[PDB]
């Protein structure tokens, strides 16, 4: 065995951590929350993964550590107990974050590469979501049979071509950063149309002015006949908001400045329907037709703190796949809490910092465009980019499609691992495989289960599930690092320098507090089954 | 034992039957579906419990019916394999029953009897809904609170006065029924204010005019106020839909007639955010501001065939509550059949004619008005009864407070029942009961389970769930009748002259095809659980 702490446990972890919600839910959640809650619910979810690993280093400094996956250093060193309710939440967790992944290449497909690739459309003048969810269900059916059928098929060059889609993520944050240090010089050129507070959509109207000149001839714009209804100057059926107050660009970039981290500090949650509006701007109050209404920038979805933690938590998830080559490894029990703590380190750094600079390179109003429609229909993460707005879009497709590949090999290995443990028998049966060992009925429970996720059609109503899964596999890992402490069991002597049996309390009880912050009735009935298990034993 | 037909079998199945969605969607589901898709709707849901009887009578048509409920009958009859099955789909739509029908009263005590008795008021704006919500979740954990402390302390009491919540059912039938009689020679005054095609809430402005006099001077009403936000008759700061339309008051009852029926014949749906709209008004033409929106009756949630099922089905369910004296019979192979059958085919005719009679004497504007709106915040049941609208109010609060102690007292004893039997070890736990025999630990997991139901807040949240439940226990009594006849068994001699596994069959394939009907994800979810634990076996 030879794999050193660098490729062997940083490089996965690293890679399976960076994901889908760094480059399409981040923008949107410092524009939503501000920078200093953003900065708040960065903190709070790296303070769970980090106990998780200082607990996870008690786990490889002790014994042997066997070889093969992280299921059996937890079920050699843990019993048969913890360590079948650690496997089975984390397949969960992995065959929904593969649907949740397949859903984010989805939404870059239909919204950013290939708009007219549409299947269902908004038919009539409003619910622009029914045709939007049944648009995201075929194509996720669709992906979802070919990266099965890949799977099944090619594993051999999903694992030759594994490091390609790592460096299309390091690309992607590389030209992120090199151009929010451009933006202090040279910023690039993003015009915003606003009507008083209120941002527009520019991408139905032409020019971002009220009246116009062709012919030496004052001509109403475009953008006249969609308030008012009439090509005529001298008319009264215009709403009167659009009357009282005047049409304004503004830079959508305006740089890295003071003034404008200043601007963005503070939360702006809006309920579903509400029209995403500037501060700073003046306005004449006067009411509006409800037929000008898809003229706006629209709040998707209502937000507040508890929405946007179980949204930005599984970008922190994907400690427990830097174990999985713990038989490969010289040094099994100094490569792993070495390169899990330094892959958490290195990750977080660099969301607190995106945080930072999103908050100071992009005015509020375009980041809180989720799907962009302030900007023409472009990713406001794509926007700050250096060379061009299509490496983002083109980096993250690929970084999806490839993430949703790894979860789809990783599950079924772990559900196979699990059956052929006859730790349950109920599962009996899904640790039948091929002849090379690899799986064949756990490959089609993962696409059973990611087809369930896939239904729901939704980043933002999948996430939260990701979040219950990972918060009860970490907490249950936690759980069984505070209990042998406290029962003085043998064989539980942990060699690791920095842990107590108080930090896995407090990361217990801070992945207990995560799972009510982020969706509190699924909390609430997994504690009944498990007082009810509990009841039982 | 002596217990005939009518008293045995009969009357508790006629009062098990009968509950909350006569008296609050029910008019709602015909003004919304159009009389021909509600007598569809009536005519699908009862062919699911009329096969399930007659499979219930090939049940009680073999062998000797041992004494004492519907669950001991199935499981001496069929095997532990399907009597366990159906007795805890039975148990768990029993539970989320009872939240039903306290989410019912609740829902008529803070919007008809008591109004101003609300914690959680709608500020703002807007989202009239989240107080709602949260208005309900208080109420709900206080009456399931007090509701079970009842069955804890006095199941004598709540025995000896079973009757009364019978009696009130059928006298507050009787007066819509009364009511709809006189409708023909003497119809209610309900007047309906409305502003061309759309509907106005009348409970805001005082008359329905556009202008008024007093000291004869034509001065502008408080109708003029809400609309022009000025009480000057000569402003442009109207909307122009107020302004090119007339204001009319129609009768909202306009009685029994052939041409109210023939109006009322056709489907309406509406999603969420549209206005209730007559079809033979004249209306003009114009923009509406977004300001008047309140001031309207708007479609509470989005509406389809789909929808409409699933919030009718549990009107039907109640067949296997007729089971439960079944060793107090005298011939319980003769009073079972004949009571079950005779009581949903005469709880069916009554959902038949009340379809057909409100139908053919409301408008389908004030049908369209759940919560009543359009008439002064009444029950669109109460308008049409005979001696005054609170006869249904008072009837229909002290039914459903009735029907969920009834629930609260049936539920724990199928579980006592379950975990006394042995079948399942894991919930041996609750076979733990008082020296008189009544439940103590099955009490509070009903408790427990309900509270679930409870804090989802909504009528028509719940009601698809409990379709999925009954559904489901519906289609394993079919399947346990149909295999043992296929399967050429032993001991599974049926002597029921109306019995034949075709019918079995057809009755499995209906309750199979509303259970995709009423919620296609959460079946397709028990689909994937039911495939799986016969992979297991
Ligand atoms: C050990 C062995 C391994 C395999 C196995 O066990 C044995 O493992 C277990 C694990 C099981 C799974 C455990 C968990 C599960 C999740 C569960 O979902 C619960 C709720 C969510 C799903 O929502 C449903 O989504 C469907 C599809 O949309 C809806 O159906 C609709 O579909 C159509 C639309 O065209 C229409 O008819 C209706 O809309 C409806 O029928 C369902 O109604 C819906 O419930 C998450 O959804 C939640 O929805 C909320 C919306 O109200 C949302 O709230 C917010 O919504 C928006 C945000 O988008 C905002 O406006 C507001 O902020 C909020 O209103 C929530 O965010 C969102 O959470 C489904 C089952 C599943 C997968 C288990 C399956 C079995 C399982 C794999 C077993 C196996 C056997
Ligand atoms: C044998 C032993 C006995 C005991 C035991 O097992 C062992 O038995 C089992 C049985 C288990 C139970 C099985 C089934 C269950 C139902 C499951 O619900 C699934 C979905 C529904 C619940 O929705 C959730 O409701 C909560 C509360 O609202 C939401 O949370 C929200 O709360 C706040 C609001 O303030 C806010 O934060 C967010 O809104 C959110 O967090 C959840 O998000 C939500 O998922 C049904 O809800 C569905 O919601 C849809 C809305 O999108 C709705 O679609 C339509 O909505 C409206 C209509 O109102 C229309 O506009 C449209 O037509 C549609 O959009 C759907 O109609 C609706 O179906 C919960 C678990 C439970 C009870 C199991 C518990 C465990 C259990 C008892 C075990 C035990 C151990
Ligand atoms: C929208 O912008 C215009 C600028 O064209 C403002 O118009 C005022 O115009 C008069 C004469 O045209 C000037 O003397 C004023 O100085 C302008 N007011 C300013 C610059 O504040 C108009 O008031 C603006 N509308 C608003 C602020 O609601
Ligand atoms: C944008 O402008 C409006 C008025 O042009 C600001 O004023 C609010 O308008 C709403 C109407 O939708 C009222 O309900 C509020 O009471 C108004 N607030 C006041 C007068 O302070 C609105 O605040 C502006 N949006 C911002 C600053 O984000
Ligand atoms: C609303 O109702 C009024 C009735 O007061 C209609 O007014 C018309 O008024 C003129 C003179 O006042 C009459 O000669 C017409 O016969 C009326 N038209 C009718 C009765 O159809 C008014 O047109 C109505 N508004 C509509 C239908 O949009
Ligand atoms: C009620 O009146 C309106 C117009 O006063 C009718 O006309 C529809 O208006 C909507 C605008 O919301 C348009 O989208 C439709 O195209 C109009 N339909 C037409 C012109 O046929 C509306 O149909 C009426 N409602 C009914 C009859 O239920
Ligand atoms: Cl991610
Ligand atoms: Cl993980
Ligand atoms: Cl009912
Ligand atoms: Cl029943
Ligand atoms: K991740
Ligand atoms: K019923």
């Amino acid at each position: 065995p030879s794999m050193g702490t660098l490729m062997g446990v940083y490089l996965p972890c690293l890679q399976n951590i960076f994901g889908v919600i760094l480059f399409l839910r981040l923008t949107w959640m410092v524009g939503t929350a501000g920078v200093l809650q953003a900065l708040l619910i960065v903190l709070i979810c790296c303070c769970c993964t980090l106990l998780t690993a200082i607990s996870m280093s008690a786990i490889a400094t002790n014994g042997v550590v066997p070889a093969g996956g992280s299921y059996f250093m937890i079920s050699r060193s843990l019993g048969p107990e913890f360590g079948g309710a650690v496997g089975l939440c984390f397949y969960l967790g992995t065959t929904f974050a593969a649907a949740m992944y397949i859903l984010g290449a989805i939404e870059i497909l239909l919204t950013y590469i290939a708009p007219p690739a549409a299947i269902f459309y908004p038919s009539g003048a409003h619910d622009t979501s029914n045709a939007t969810l049944n648009n995201m269900r075929v194509y996720g059916t669709i992906f979802l049979t070919f990266m099965t059928l890949v799977v099944f098929v090619g594993v051999k060059y999903v694992n030759k071509f594994a490091s390609l889609f790592l460096a299309c993520v390091i690309i992607s944050i590389l030209s992120i950063y090199a151009g929010g240090i451009k933006s202090i010089f040279d910023p690039p050129v993003f015009p915003v149309c606003m009507l008083g507070n209120r941002t527009l959509s520019r991408d139905q109207f032409d020019i971002c002015a009220k009246t116009a000149v062709v012919d030496n001839e004052t001509v109403a714009t475009q953008l006249w006949s969609f308030f008012c209804h009439s090509p005529n100057l001298t008319t009264d059926s215009c709403d009167p908001y659009f009357m009282l107050n005047n049409v304004t660009e503004i830079p959508g970039i305006p740089g890295a400045a003071a003034g404008v981290l200043q601007e963005n500090l503070w939360s702006a949650y809006l309920e579903k329907g509400d029209i995403v509006e500037k501060h700073g701007l003046p306005s004449a109050d006067a009411p509006s037709l409800k037929e000008s209404l898809p003229l706006y920038v629209v709040a998707d979805i209502a937000t507040s703190f508890t929405v946007l933690v179980g949204i930005f938590f599984p970008s922190v998830t994907g400690i427990m796949a830097g174990s999985n080559r713990s038989g490969d490894l010289r040094d099994a029990q100094k490569s792993i809490p070495v390169g899990t703590i330094l892959a958490i380190i290195t990750t977080s750094l660099v969301y607190f910092s995106s945080v930072v600079l999103f908050g100071a390179c992009i005015e509020g109003v375009v980041l809180r465009d989720k799907y962009g429609d302030g900007v023409s229909r472009n990713l406001v993460v794509g926007t700050l980019a250096w060379p061009s707005p299509w490496v983002i879009v083109i980096g993250s497709f690929f970084s999806t499609c490839g993430a949703g590949l790894q979860s789809l090999t990783g599950a079924p290995r772990l559900l196979q691992a699990i059956a052929k443990d006859n730790i349950i028998p109920f599962l009996r049966v899904f640790g039948h495989g091929k002849v090379n060992g690899e799986p064949t009925w756990a490959l089609l429970l993962t696409a059973l289960i990611a087809e369930l996720g896939i239904l729901i059609a939704s980043l933002d109503m999948v996430a939260p599930i990701l979040s219950m899964f990972f918060l009860m596999c970490y907490l249950f890992v936690n759980l069984a690092c505070a209990v042998q402490t406290l029962l003085r069991t043998p064989n539980w002597r942990p060699r690791f320098k920095y842990y107590h049996w108080a930090l896995s309390f407090l990361g217990m009880s801070l992945c207990l507090a995560l799972m009510f912050v982020s969706s509190w009735y699924y909390a609430l009935v997994a504690m009944l089954i498990a007082g009810m298990i509990y009841k039982y034993i």
